[PDB]
């Protein structure tokens, strides 16, 4: 666990916005994705509409200017890059999924639940409760809940 986010005030943009979403539902779903992680650190995140945020949430497909390329649908979902300067911090999600708030498709808030862990200095956990968990469950409003393992990890690089 090398790089951590070295100040309490980061900040998010969103880069592009996927055609398989209403706009203000990309917006809530990453603004709450953020409000997860803040709630257990002293962490605060602020949303951007111009200039450099710490974290840039991106949407594409395939080669996309990083050396990670995207798998087409289904396989990879997303990745994103630990804390640190120009792409350090930022989460792309693959435009190739079908992005959702529901059940169907991918769901947009899990998923960016894990990759802002990833944005924040986590790694992968083992423990298949955790969203850090290597593999994507999806799990509705009603079970989602930070496992213990999660608040641990977190709370050991930032509280
Ligand atoms: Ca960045
Ligand atoms: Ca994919
Ligand atoms: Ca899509
Ligand atoms: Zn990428
Ligand atoms: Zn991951």
């Amino acid at each position: 666990m090398g790089p951590v986010w070295r100040k309490h005030y980061i900040t998010y943009r969103i880069n592009n916005y996927t055609p398989d979403m209403n706009r203000e539902d990309v917006d809530y779903a990453i603004r709450k994705a953020f409000q997860v992680w803040s709630n257990v650190t002293p962490l605060k995140f602020s949303k951007i509409n111009t200039g450099m945020a710490d974290i840039l949430v991106v949407f594409a497909r395939g080669a996309h200017g990083d050396d990670h390329a995207f798998d087409g649908k289904g396989g990879i979902l997303a990745h994103a890059f630990g804390p640190g300067s120009g792409i350090g911090g930022d989460a792309h999600f693959d435009e190739d999924e079908f992005w959702t708030t529901h059940s169907g498709g991918t769901n947009l808030f899990l998923t960016a639940v894990h990759e802002i862990g990833h944005s924040l200095g986590l790694g992968h956990s083992s423990d298949p409760k955790a969203v850090m968990f290597p593999t994507y469950k999806y799990v509705d409003i009603n079970t989602f809940r930070l496992s213990a393992d999660d608040i641990r990890g977190i709370q050991s690089l930032y509280g």
